[PDB]
C-alpha cells in the first residue's frame, strides 16, 4: 500500500511536515516517530548508495524524480519502494514543498 | 495512443552507446539515425540543462535500477523542452544486465 509525506525544504535537512496515515501503517513507525524527521530513516544495510546520491541529485535539481530504492519497516522486514518525489511550488514560483509518495512494489 | 520515442544502449561498450532507436526518436528530437548511432544520448542535452539532473542520471545508471527524472533537452533545431526521461535496465534470459532502455516523453516546450 502506498503512501506519501512532505518535506520542508526550507528547513534544514528536509525535515517531514506531513506524513499519510498508510505511511505510518505500512512502515510501522508512529506519528511521533516520523515528523521532523528526514526520510532517510527507511533506508538500512543493502539500501545501494548510489541510488541515495540520485535522490540527493534530484531534489537539489527541484525536479520531479523516481527511482526503484530498497528500503527498510520498523521491524526490519525490507521493500522495493519505487519512490516518486516532486517539487511543490508556492503561486509566486517558490519551492514550497517536496512531497514523496512511496510504492511498494517488492518484497525483499 | 501517443508515439513512444526509445533508445536502447549498451552498458558493455564504453560510454553506454545507442545500439537501438525508435522510428519516434528521430521524429521528436530531429535527428537522424546517422547522427545518433553508436553515441551516448546525452547530445539532448544544452546550455540550460540541469547539472544536478545530469549527475541524477548518471548516478540512477551506476545504481542499475529503473528511474525517472525531468529533465530539459534540445532538439536539432535548438528548440527546448522538458524531457519526462523513464530508464530501465534490460536482463537477459538469465538475470544478466543486457542494455538500458531510455524512454523520451516532451512535458513542456520552452
Ligand atoms: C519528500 C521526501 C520523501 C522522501 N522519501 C524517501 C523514502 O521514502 N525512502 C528513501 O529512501 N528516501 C526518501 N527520501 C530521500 C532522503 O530524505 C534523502 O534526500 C536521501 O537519502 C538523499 O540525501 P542524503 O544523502 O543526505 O541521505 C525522501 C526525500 C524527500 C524530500
Ligand atoms: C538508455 C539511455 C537513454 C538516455 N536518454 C537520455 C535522454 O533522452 N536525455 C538526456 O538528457 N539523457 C539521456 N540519457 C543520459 C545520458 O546518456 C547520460 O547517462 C547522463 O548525461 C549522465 O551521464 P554523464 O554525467 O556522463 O553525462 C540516457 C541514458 C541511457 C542509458
Amino acid at each position: 500500500e502506498m503512501s506519501v509525506v512532505f518535506s520542508d525544504p526550507s528547513q534544514p535537512d528536509n525535515p517531514i511536515i506531513y506524513v499519510s496515515d498508510a505511511f505510518l501503517v505500512q512502515t510501522g513507525y508512529t506519528l511521533e516517530e516520523v515528523l521532523g524527521r528526514n526520510c532517510r530513516f527507511l533506508q538500512g544495510p543493502d539500501t545501494n548508495p548510489h541510488a541515495v546520491e540520485a535522490i540527493r541529485q534530484g531534489l537539489k535539481a527541484e525536479t520531479r524524480f523516481t527511482i526503484d530504492i530498497l528500503n527498510y519497516r520498523k521491524d526490519g522486514s525490507a521493500f522495493v519502494n519505487r519512490l516518486r518525489i516532486r517539487p511543490i511550488y508556492d503561486p509566486e514560483g517558490n519551492l514550497m514543498f517536496f512531497a514523496g509518495a512511496q510504492n511498494p512494489v517488492l518484497e525483499h
